[PDB]
């Protein structure tokens, strides 16, 4: 019974849920990569899960790590074979990156924004506080105009580190950006970009997000987006609280909702916030949409200080999935006050 | 208050409900194709309620009907002006169709699946009773085996117009392959494919779905498959028992939903099923995922019967959304006896 003595060894390195199908998915991904970082990525289990688990199987002796790889021992093979795990395969779609909208029509706002952010606000220094890729956001804003929510469209940006309200004024299509970021590099480069393209129909929010909304914030806009931290009490804050800015009904959101960092447990508690809490519908789901920039940002986590391999990742290992969602009757947002703190940016999961 | 007056002329027309939105997706999509199969695609709204709103905009001066296409008067024009309603974008990926996955590693799978099936029984005639394109077929294998639920699986598929089962026997992939089906025909076909291939791997049931699972299907799979009549009452009983049969936490199921039968306010009752009565987690929902073939059997159809545009589709217009959905603790399906009739097929959405 040697999958019930590996759970039972991970259960004992966390409170995440172990099923036999975590460690499946690891040791799949393992067969496919021996870098931590792209064991994370194609196991899609959470990062200090797959270090749990990781660090159970080299107790066990189903791994090594061996010329800076993380590997199957003999008696690794034996298990996978008796299992019959085998390497994890992808098909992701090489010209959409997965994305399902292709941007060879906003060819020119590419590079617009690529030009215009050549010294934006550097990143924050922790891999999961990193912006998206330039080509994620113009994705985003082909994604957002397929679904129509973009052209004469008052849009809501809560938080841009992403600087998609400035892919936003390149494109020309809303009828208004907001924009609600305390970060007043942000805020301020924003404005630049601004003057700079000579867009006038943006503006610039700065109240506490804990508060709630202003009145001229509140059921003001036709679509909003946002990245909340991974909890479900920020999700439901940030979201919640996006979701409060529309009209009424026939209104979208747009989010990022990762698996490196929420477990499904997890995702399915999101998911009964945005059907019963919220009352939206979820529209689209779509794996790794949005690729996050990799500066080697990584030297807190538990994987790096605590396992023998000392690599950085070699490539943007870090990415979430879209989430859209649409209103209708009876949806609503969170207009409480938002009451913890920093407690908000983590849970159990780390 | 022009917008106010076309949404009661609609409700009068439909039980299905209606947002200005609803009226506004239909707006963007006429400006985009004056097709009618072309702008229920684009429209994302479902046939009937499309039909009501092309009705109602007609009959209020907006549309008329002229070189057999549905087209803006300049009255429509107007309208659209006035409301900001632009042409509906899109950006699908030429590539994958927008499926996140390209088929190029399986050239040779989708060569034979063509060969294997080209006297397949022929489809039932009715638009959405159509099976989905070979590629649809092959886009599905990769896709699911990219998530870890195809090699040494046992995977049942509950009911198989679309030959799925047997790409999965050329794929060679999983443990084991039982169908569901009832239609002799193609069981038939199935089995003569199987001697065909060799594979001795499958399996033919043809027990009562209202009757309670019989034990040799009760938790006994890993993953499973099946398209759903659209009702909420069908998908709680198709995609319920599909999870009954899986053995536990860490399995996957793979259905398909369309905008153009289901409105949103049904996906958002589908949702709660998934999430609150089974207790499952969605990972994915992938647009127009699902291609079905198109033979112009639309004749029943209100769009064809009472509009004046009498022309039939000419190309693949009726697509579903792919979902994924995973088990979890405390997870379940649904294993009562069905005691409702063909009542279950059959919703006030037409
Ligand atoms: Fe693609």
């Amino acid at each position: 019974s040697h999958m019930r003595e590996i759970i039972e060894r991970v259960k004992e390195k966390t409170t995440i849920p172990v099923y036999e199908r975590t460690i499946e998915n690891v040791l799949s991904a393992i067969q496919a990569s021996g870098d931590v970082w792209r064991i994370v990525d194609l196991s899609e289990e959470p990062l200090p899960l797959v270090v749990a688990v990781v660090t159970a199987l080299y107790e066990l002796g189903y791994v090594a790590f061996e010329n800076n790889q993380v590997i199957l021992t003999r008696k690794g093979k034996e298990l996978v074979e008796k299992y019959g795990i085998g390497p994890r395969a992808d098909y992701t779609c090489s010209h959409c990156q997965g994305r399902t909208v292709e941007i060879d029509a906003f060819s020119e706002l590419l590079e617009q924004f690529k030009e215009i952010t050549r010294d934006r606000p550097e990143p924050a220094h922790q891999f999961d506080q990193a912006y998206v890729t330039p080509e994620t956001t113009v994705a985003r804003v082909a994604l957002m105009h397929s679904r129509g929510d973009l052209e004469n469209k008052e849009v809501f940006v809560l938080g841009d580190d992403d600087l998609t309200s400035v892919a936003l004024m390149l494109s020309g299509l809303p009828k208004r950006i907001a924009v609600l970021d305390i970060d007043e590099r942000l805020t301020k480069f924003i404005e630049k970009a601004a003057d700079e393209i000579g867009y006038e129909n943006i503006e610039i929010f700065t109240f506490d997000l804990r508060k709630p909304l202003p009145d001229y914030a509140l059921h003001k806009f036709d679509t909003f987006i946002t990245d909340p931290p991974e909890t479900v009490e920020a999700i439901r804050a940030f979201v919640g609280r996006g979701i409060a800015t529309l009209k009424g009904p026939g209104c979208a959101g747009y989010f990022g909702i990762t698996r490196r960092e929420s477990s499904l447990d997890k995702w399915r508690e999101i998911q009964r916030v945005l059907l019963n809490e919220f009352g939206v519908v979820i529209t689209d789901i779509i794996r790794n949409f949005n690729e996050y920039v990799n500066w080697g940002y990584v030297e807190e986590t538990r994987a790096w200080r605590l396992l023998p391999i000392k690599v950085k990742p070699s490539y943007n290992w870090y990415k979430s999935y879209m989430f859209r969602i649409q209103t209708l009757e009876g949806s609503k947002g969170f207009e409480d006050e938002i009451t913890v703190g920093q407690e908000l940016y983590d849970d159990e999961e780390s």
